[PDB]
């Protein structure tokens, strides 16, 4: 029914790292770093692995910040996205064929060039709030309906 994904935001006091995907799901959009969780792999281990694969960064300890379930009408599998944040990383962001990373000042987060759901839950992430969300999409751009509530335990 649902498929596990990870999403990692490198969020520091005055800036956040995003990556511009070159192809595939989310191409042409700034997003965090993540992907599918593998068999026998913890969600958190999958989040660390994907951060390195896509951005070249090594994270020390991830913090759970949210869970967002995505529905795309006409697609059978729900996307169960486990969202993490970190402020302590190692390495320098690496641009590859697949991904172009860039730091953004918090007052210049490029929401018009991001998935539209980000405009709803990023304000919570920036104020250190935890959340459970659900977004029903039609295509890649239209949110048909959604729920989003703050939680004390992800
Ligand atoms: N910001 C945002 N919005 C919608 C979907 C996603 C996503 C995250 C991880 C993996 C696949 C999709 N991310």
């Amino acid at each position: 029914a649902s498929r596990l994904y990870t999403l990692v935001l490198v969020l520091q006091p005055q800036r956040v790292l995003l990556g511009m995907k070159k192809r595939g799901a989310g191409a042409g959009r700034w997003n965090g770093f993540g992907g599918k969780v593998q068999e026998g792999e913890t969600i958190e281990d999958g989040a660390r692995r994907e951060l390195q694969e896509e951005s070249g960064l090594t994270v020390d300890a991830l913090h759970k910040v949210g869970q967002i379930v995505f529905e795309f009408v006409g697609e059978p599998e729900l996307m169960d996205v486990h969202v993490f944040c970190t402020d302590s990383i190692q390495g320098t962001p690496v641009e590859s064929d697949e991904m172009r990373p860039c730091w953004f000042q918090l007052d210049q987060i490029p929401f018009k060039d991001m998935w539209p759901d980000d405009s709803y839950w990023f304000p919570l992430l920036l104020q250190k709030k935890k959340f459970h969300g659900y977004f029903k999409f039609q295509g890649q751009d239209t949110i048909l309906d959604y729920t989003l509530r703050e939680v004390d335990t992800v």
